[PDB]
């Protein structure tokens, strides 16, 4: 599909840099007709076929698809498409509250309700993040009583319309599910295993797999090499762990489904 090939400044005037990704950068940015703020994503092109450099246009039209089917309060919205030679620009919804990281279990499973929110929506649609991880989850605003989180960046997002998909998509080591790592079909399951991870750094501040090197945490996230440290956990619930270890489970078919994490007691009201 193609997009708006105006010039974006014609519209909009950017402002400070919001933060980065790989061949994106985000800045802060107003349209001119209504002076509603926004984020600008631009993401760079790739220049020859067979380029290392810059996003397949075929991985920047998956990215566009999936944004353009959601609407929910917890998922950043799409507002416009823009494109030139060199990038395609995002125009996103504006959130600015910063990174959630950036806890009682209380607050914890505040936030981490909203997660499984916007999580059980997307799974609803048959997407998958794929790139779910704390720097993607942000607060709308952080000045509020009951800040609002956001998931953001679509750029690993895959509809899963058979169930599985079997592509080579690979986030974040610390982040990323046993079938990842070990390159196998993957399927909403995954992002299931990344909730646990994040669930697990939320309460205790340290990360379960992490490694000193790459090759280290992928090894432990693919022999699920991990346990609840007691100077971590302690006065932590058994049921919290009870909702990770279900969680972090290396057979994608046993793992907790976002249903199954709803319901779960922990969670349900
Ligand atoms: O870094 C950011 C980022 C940093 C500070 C505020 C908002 C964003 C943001 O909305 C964002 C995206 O939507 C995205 O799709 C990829 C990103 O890297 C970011």
């Amino acid at each position: 599909t193609v997009f708006r090939q105006e010039n974006v400044d014609d519209y909009y005037d950017t402002g400070e840099e919001l933060g980065s990704g790989q061949f994106a950068v985000v800045k802060k940015c107003r349209e001119k007709s209504t002076g509603l703020q926004y984020a600008a994503k631009f993401i760079k092109k790739r220049r020859t076929k067979s380029s290392r450099r810059g996003v397949s246009r075929e991985d920047i039209e998956r990215e566009v698809s999936i944004l353009k089917e959601i609407q929910h309060p917890n998922v950043i919205t799409l507002h416009e498409v823009y494109e030139n030679k060199t990038d395609v620009i995002l125009i996103l919804e504006l959130v600015a509250g910063g990174e959630l990281f950036d806890l009682t279990e209380e607050e914890a499973t505040e936030f981490l309700k909203q997660i499984l929110n916007g999580v059980y929506y997307l799974h609803s649609l048959q997407i998958a993040h794929f790139d779910l991880k704390p720097e993607n989850i942000m607060l709308l605003d952080r000045n509020v009583p009951k800040p609002r989180i956001k998931i953001i960046d679509f750029g690993l997002a895959h509809k899963i319309d058979f169930g599985n998909e079997f592509k080579n998509i690979f986030g974040t080591p610390e982040f990323v599910a046993p079938e990842i790592v070990n390159y196998e079909p993957l399927g909403l399951e995954a992002d299931m295993w990344s909730i646990g991870v994040i669930t697990y750094i939320l309460l205790s501040g340290a990360s379960p797999f992490l490694g000193d090197t790459k090759q280290e945490t992928l090894a432990n996230v693919s022999a699920v090499n991990y346990e609840f440290e007691d100077e971590y956990f302690s006065n932590t619930s058994a049921l919290a762990k009870d909702f990770i270890r279900r969680l972090l489970v290396k057979d994608p078919k046993k793992r907790m489904t976002i249903q199954d994490s709803l319901q779960h007691p922990w969670i349900k009201p």
